[PDB]
């Protein structure tokens, strides 16, 4: 199935990047809507543009024990941000089934997937194919390892943008399982 | 007993009020420290100065089903918060039982609480008794009525600050239940 976004409630541990530059929300990534800039109903979430110590880094509860089968991610669904901004590049999924320490430190944390947004024309940065276009429609998509062990919360850290920084700004995540 | 704030979690509902303000952040408010400016571990939370609409308004998850017994809340603890600044004066506190609707519409919420900061001497604004700090120190404390429901998310709304407008600051509340 997939797990019932009402239930999922943002957190903030120590250290933790703020994801609410340009009028964003943490909530606005799990609101079923997969939107553009000007859209109504909260865009997305953006850690801003400033230069940071270390990849962006933040924390949310799925409010449920999962055994997760499938994760998908959005860009923010126009030209500015395909492939470009501070859209994610390469990206990794985190999770852990007991309660976040409030320190932000990693030592309980699994590393459930390495994602990576992978432009299928390989144009330069402001370019943009059909296909291009197409598979950020559909999202990142990717399956999870069946020997993951259940997890209730989630981390996501930002490696690097499409413009070779650490932050972070998307649309919408979905989970599965 | 005292609730279990390592399950307590922010929520945010469309037109809730931002809380972010100052370095703020709302789990600031139930990190078990009462904390004052120039504090380390995050001071509390804070709407800012710009001028509202209406009362504030903020909305967050217990984490569990309660029968509430006893709420208490501490304003920043410094004479620059003490019955000054957006500290709460006339304030809030609603409740319901099942998932709140986003739209952050009152209809569902129960009215738990009417709470005043009575400053014990009565001076104006910027004078403080050696009365007036102590209250401050042991926070407002009020007990729930027992006809009220069992309830799992909470509003808070600031209907007037010590500044005579809707903003509101302050570093911890308690629920008991
Ligand atoms: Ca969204
Ligand atoms: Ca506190």
């Amino acid at each position: 199935m997939e797990l019932d976004k009402t239930k999922f409630r943002e957190m903030y541990l120590q250290n933790d990047s703020r994801v609410d530059s340009y009028d964003g929300k943490m909530e606005y990534v799990w609101n079923g809507r997969i939107s553009k800039d000007g859209d109504s109903g909260g865009v997305g979430l953006h850690t801003g543009t400033g230069t940071k110590d270390g990849p962006a880094v933040f924390t949310f509860d799925l409010g449920v024990l999962a055994k997760l089968s499938r994760f998908a991610l959005w860009a923010i669904q126009d030209e500015k941000h395909f492939y470009n901004d501070m859209s994610p590049r390469r990206y990794e999924v985190w999770g852990c089934a007991t309660e976040p320490n409030p320190d932000g430190s990693w030592d309980q944390w699994v590393k459930l997937l390495d994602m990576e947004n992978v432009k299928p024309s390989g144009s330069p940065i402001g370019i943009l194919t059909e296909d291009d276009i197409e598979a950020a429609k559909i999202g990142d998509q990717a399956n999870v390892p069946l020997d993951m062990p259940r997890v209730r919360y989630i981390r996501i850290k930002c490696l690097k943008n499409w413009s070779n920084n650490y932050n972070i700004c998307f649309t919408e995540l979905t989970f599965w399982g």
